[PDB]
């Protein structure tokens, strides 16, 4: 029971215009639109429930501090935590990112290594410069996809962290997470983190099964506010850092980690299948319809992709020159090459928008 209608109808900045034309949002890798329940829930807070959390001892301060676990179980639940006390609010993807890594500082002697894919690489860049471990980055082939046979050589028992995005965000390429992390837990006591912030808008996650010790998201991405974000980790290996109020310091943004939990209940709703199922057809029916026009490459072509089609034409080099055209028709995109990316209220007809766009920018560009 998948009504693309009723899912559009739920976000009203879809019926906004841009330069005179129907928004035809596809930055979605960037930020994705938010859904009417989402909002409400944001609103719902500070005009009902609005206190601090956990200190308190008056009505508002017990309820506010209801629903903000409330939000943490229902995020449980979402990424199969066997623990709420493993679902740790940040702000944010990099926000988790950086408290692993000056967390990992005590852990990590003179000459431990660290392994990272292929621009938050800063935080471990850093805790190599802190501790005297050396940094080692997966190389990437041709096709977008990662060179994972390195690790076989490169794991030992110096290897003492491997971080690894599940999804690209330039390419959408899907990465293979669960062949990495069988190599890793076979050759080395290394701990695993997964950046899932491409992975969580589109398609299900079970952090059991997937084995990761962190995983790391963004609400924005998922249909939630700005300034949220999750950090899962494995009880076992957040005691041996430095719960889950241990790593929650400061007043927590109460209104995004209620209104990221109803962002679970919105993709719940809909159904991660539903999702998955949708967006696997705009994906092939846009590349199909791209790859019609004369000279367009799609980069990671034969790979497999959640919600990303990249692209180029074959003589214009400046990506914003067909942005700009792009955007003067109402459609979003970004931009040497261009990206289109989906979410699940976009439609074939919002493609075949964006492909006569395409059409329309080489000829003017020529």
């Amino acid at each position: 029971m998948f009504d693309i209608q009723e899912i559009r109808s739920q976000f009203p900045i879809l019926q906004e215009k841009v330069n005179g034309k129907d928004l035809v949002y596809l930055d979605n890798a960037a930020t994705s639109q938010k859904p009417k329940m989402v909002l409400d829930a944001i609103n719902n807070y500070y005009e009902h429930y609005n206190a601090n959390v956990h200190r308190g001892i008056h009505t508002l301060s017990q309820v506010a501090t209801e629903m903000m676990e409330d939000a943490r179980k229902k995020v449980q639940r979402f990424i199969n935590a066997k623990h709420d006390y493993e679902v740790l609010f940040t702000k944010g993807t990099t926000e988790g990112i950086n408290l692993v890594a000056y967390a990992m500082t005590d852990l990590i002697k003179k000459d431990d290594e660290i392994i990272i894919s292929y621009s938050n690489i800063v935080p471990w860049q850093m805790l190599c410069q802190r501790t005297g471990a050396k940094l080692r980055v997966i190389p990437m082939n041709e096709d977008g996809t990662l060179q994972i046979d390195v690790l076989d050589e490169w794991l030992s028992e110096k290897t003492k962290l491997v971080s690894v995005n599940q999804v690209s965000n330039a390419l959408g390429i899907v990465n293979p997470i669960d062949e990495i992390i069988r190599k890793v837990r076979a050759k080395s006591n290394a701990f695993i983190f997964i950046d899932g912030a491409q992975a969580a808008p589109h398609f299900e996650i079970d952090v059991q099964t997937m084995d990761c010790d962190f995983f790391a998201f963004s609400g924005h991405k998922m249909y939630g506010p700005t300034g949220t974000g999750i950090l899962y980790g494995k009880a076992s290996v957040l005691e041996q850092l430095n719960l889950p109020f241990r790593f929650e310091a400061g007043t927590p943004n109460i209104a995004g980690n209620i209104a990221i939990g109803t962002a679970v209940d919105f993709m719940e709703k809909v159904g991660r299948s539903n999702i998955a199922a949708h967006e696997h057809a705009l994906l092939e029916y846009a590349q199909r319809k791209l790859l019609e026009i004369e000279g367009l490459k799609v980069y990671g072509e034969k790979a497999n992709r959640a919600g990303v089609v990249s692209f180029n034409l074959s003589g214009i080099g400046i990506a914003s020159d067909v942005g700009m055209i792009l955007d003067k028709l109402g459609i979003a995109v970004r931009t040497g090459t261009v990206r289109a990316s989906f979410a699940v209220y976009n439609t074939f007809e919002e493609i075949d928008i964006l492909t006569e766009g395409v059409k329309k920018a080489q000829k003017m560009l020529a």
